[PDB]
C-alpha cells in the first residue's frame, strides 16, 4: 500500500507545500483520499454550410451544444468464480501466445507515433514532439525506468477529465512494456478468433454474418453498465499473467507497470470547492486508451467464455469448483475453446455472442458475480437475443445486406443519419485555420463516400464537400479501425480496392467503372435510418447544391476545385 504509492504522494506534497491540507469536506467514499492543494465542441463551418436542411433538426443541432460511477465499489467474486477466471485466463494467454512473441516497443516506435499524431492520453516542454526531441526527457524516462526495475515508482500519476491522462514519460514506459499487444496485433481475428482489432468498419458486418452461419441460439449483444468501473482487482491479476510469457528486462518492466500503476493508482482530480485532490484506489480500469482496449478485449473474451460454460452446464455453482469440475472446465477449453471463441465478435467492452443454444440467456450467476452487470435490464431477467444478424448492434452500428445491380453482395455499415451528420459538424480544439477546417470536412466526406455511400443524403453531401474543398488539399484529423479514406487518391479507386479487390467475401473481382453502378439502400429503408428524402427542405438543398458549393468556394477563395456532382445520375445532365 503506502510503500508503493507513498513516494508519488510525498513528491506531490512538496511541489505544493504552500497549499497542503487534509480537507475534511472531501466527497470521496470508495476512493482513498490523501490531501489537497490550490490550482468545448466547436462547429465545422464548411460541413454546416453544406448541410443546411439539418440546421432545423434538433437531434443534429443539440449535439454541438454544452463521478457517481467511478466512486462506486465492486464486491470480491466467490471462490468458484475466481477459479473459473484463473483457469480461463491462463488458457487464453497461451492461445494468444502460440503464434506471437512478447517484446518491448522502442523509443524509435514511440518517437515515430508522436511525430505522426495519435491518441496518447498525455498532458519544461510544450507539445509531445519537443520532449521526444530532447535528451533531458529521456533522462527523466531513464530515472523512472531504473526505479521500476527496482520495484518502485515516483512520477506515474493519473490526471482525471472518463479519460486518465499521464505525463508522456509514464506513457512511454507503459508503451515499452505493453505496446506489443496493439503493435503486433494480439487481438486480430486471425490470432484471437473473437477479436476484431485492425478489421475496419467495412469488415465488421461480414464478420457478424459469418457468426450468424454457426448453428446455435439467438445472437446476444448485452452491454455492461460502466465496464471500466467493474474491472476487479482479480481481473487485473489475470491480465498480469501475460508477464508469465515474458523474460529478462521486459518481464520486470511489465510486472512494474501492472503492480505499480494498474493495481495501485495515484490520481489528481479538480474539485470546484478550485483545489486538486490526490486520491488512490487498487481496482477499476485506468491505463492508456490503447492498452485499455486490448485488456478490455481480453477480460471480455474471458467473461463471455465463462458465460458460455455456464449455459452449457460445464459447472453447477460459482460457490466452489470441485476437483472434477476444474478438469471438466480445462477439458472443455482444450476440446471446444477455439470453436466457442469463433462464435463471438469482441471489441473491448462491446460483444456479440452466438452460443450453442438459448440456455445462455438465463446463465447469469458468473456474469453478475464477476461484476459485469448488464445495462438496461434487471439483474436476474434473461437476456433478449436477436434473431437476425442485420438487427444486431455492434461498435455503434448495424449492418445491411445490399445487392448490386450485377448480383454481387455488399455487407455495409449503418447508423442513424442524424448521428453521422451531427458528428461531422463538430471539431475539437482551438486555432483552426479555414484550410484546416476544410481538410477535416474532407476527411468526413471521404469516410462517407467509402462507408456510407448507400445513404442518399451522405453520398450527395460527400460529393458537395469534395467539390467545395480544393482537390489537392489533404484530409486531416487531430486524433486518428483502418482509415482508408485518409488519402488524396481518387475515391472510386479506393472504393474498388476496399469493397472488391481486397474484400475476401467477394469472389468476382470485376472492377466497378462508375459511382452509378454502386447501389443505395431501398428508399423506405434509407428513410428508416434517418434519410431526409421526401422533405421539401432536402429537395431544395439537392436542386440548388451548386449554389452551396459556390458559397464555400467563395469563402476559401481562388483555388483549384473539381466538380464531383456529375458522378451522380441527377447532376449528370
Ligand atoms: C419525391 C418524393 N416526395 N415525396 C413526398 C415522396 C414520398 C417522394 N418519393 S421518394 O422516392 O423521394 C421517397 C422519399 C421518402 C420515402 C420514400 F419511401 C420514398
Ligand atoms: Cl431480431
Ligand atoms: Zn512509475
Ligand atoms: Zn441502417
Amino acid at each position: 500500500n503506502l510503500d508503493i504509492i507513498g513516494k508519488r504522494i510525498e513528491k506531490i506534497k512538496q511541489e505544493h507545500e504552500t497549499s497542503w491540507h487534509y480537507d475534511q469536506d472531501h466527497p470521496y467514499k470508495t476512493w482513498a483520499y490523501h490531501g489537497s492543494y490550490e490550482t468545448s465542441s466547436m462547429v465545422n463551418g464548411v460541413v454546416r454550410l453544406l448541410t443546411k436542411p439539418w440546421d432545423i433538426i434538433p437531434m443534429v443541432t443539440q449535439m454541438a451544444m454544452t463521478k457517481e460511477k467511478v466512486d462506486t465499489r465492486t464486491q470480491e467474486p466467490k471462490e468458484g468464480t475466481k477459479k473459473l477466471m484463473k483457469i480461463t485466463a491462463e488458457w487464453l494467454w497461451k492461445e494468444l501466445g502460440k503464434k506471437k512473441t512478447p517484446r518491448m516497443c522502442t523509443r524509435e516506435e514511440f518517437t515515430r507515433k508522436v511525430r505522426s499524431n495519435a491518441a496518447l492520453g498525455a498532458i519544461k516542454w510544450k507539445s509531445a514532439r519537443e520532449a521526444v526531441e530532447d535528451s533531458g526527457f529521456w533522462e527523466l524516462v531513464d530515472k523512472e525506468r531504473n526505479l521500476h526495475l527496482e520495484g518502485k515508482c515516483e512520477t506515474c500519476v493519473y490526471n482525471m477529465m472518463a479519460i486518465w491522462y499521464m505525463w508522456l514519460g509514464a506513457r512511454f514506459l507503459e508503451f515499452e512494456a505493453l505496446g506489443f499487444l496493439n503493435e503486433d496485433h494480439w487481438f486480430s481475428r486471425e490470432n484471437s478468433l473473437s477479436g476484431v482489432e485492425g478489421e475496419g468498419l467495412h469488415k465488421l458486418g461480414y464478420i457478424l454474418r459469418d457468426v450468424s452461419k454457426k448453428e446455435g441460439g439467438a445472437m446476444y449483444a448485452d452491454d455492461t453498465a460502466g465496464w471500466d468501473t467493474r474491472i476487479t482487482l482479480e481481473d487485473l491479476k489475470n491480465e498480469e499473467m501475460v508477464t508469465n510469457h515474458m523474460e529478462g528486462e521486459h518481464k520486470k518492466l511489465a510486472e512494474a507497470i501492472f503492480k505499480l500503476t494498474y493495481q495501485n493508482k495515484v490520481v489528481r482530480v479538480q474539485r470546484p470547492t478550485t483545489v486538486m485532490d490526490i486520491i488512490s484506489r487498487r481496482d477499476q480500469r485506468g491505463s492508456g486508451q490503447v492498452v485499455t482496449y486490448g485488456l478490455n478485449t481480453f477480460t471480455n473474451m474471458e467473461a463471455q467464455l465463462i458465460r458460455q460454460m455456464e449455459g452449457e452446464g460445464v459447472f453447477k455453482s460459482i460457490q466452489h469448483l470441485t476437483v472434477t469440475e476444474e478438469i471438466a472446465v480445462k477439458n472443455w477449453l482444450v476440446r471446444v475453446g477455439r470453436e466457442r471463441l469463433s462464435r463471438m465478435a469482441i471489441s473491448g467492452d462491446d460483444c456479440v455472442v452466438k452460443p450453442l443454444d438459448d440456455r445462455f440467456a438465463s446463465a447469469l450467476t458468473a456474469l453478475n458475480d464477476m461484476g459485469k452487470v448488464r445495462k438496461d435490464i434487471q439483474q436476474w431477467e434473461p437476456s433478449r437475443g436477436w434473431n437476425d444478424w442485420t438487427q444486431v448492434p455492434f461498435c455503434s452500428h448495424h449492418f445491411h445486406e445490399l445487392i448490386m445491380k450485377d448480383g454481387r453482395v455488399l455487407v455495409v455499415p449503418c447508423r442513424n443519419q442524424d448521428e453521422l451528420i451531427g458528428r461531422a459538424r463538430i471539431s475539437q480544439g482551438a486555432g483552426w485555420s479555414l484550410r484546416e477546417t476544410a481538410c477535416l470536412g474532407k476527411s468526413y466526406a471521404q469516410m462517407w463516400s467509402l462507408m456510407y455511400f448507400h445513404r442518399r443524403d451522405l453520398r450527395l453531401a460527400a460529393n458537395a464537400i469534395c467539390s467545395a474543398v480544393p482537390s489537392h488539399w489533404v484530409p486531416t484529423s487531430r486524433t486518428t479501425a483502418t482509415h482508408e479514406w485518409m488519402t488524396t487518391e481518387d475515391m472510386l479507386t479506393v472504393w474498388n480496392r476496399v469493397w472488391i479487390q481486397e474484400n475476401p467475401w467477394m469472389e468476382d473481382k470485376t472492377p466497378v467503372e462508375s459511382w452509378e453502378e454502386i447501389p443505395y439502400l431501398g428508399k423506405r429503408e434509407d428513410q428508416w435510418c434517418g434519410s431526409l428524402i421526401g422533405l421539401t427542405s432536402r429537395a431544395t438543398w439537392a436542386k440548388n447544391i451548386q449554389t452551396a458549393i459556390n458559397q464555400v468556394r467563395s469563402l476559401i477563395g481562388n483555388e483549384e476545385y473539381t466538380d464531383y456532382m456529375p458522378s451522380m445520375k441527377r447532376f449528370r445532365r
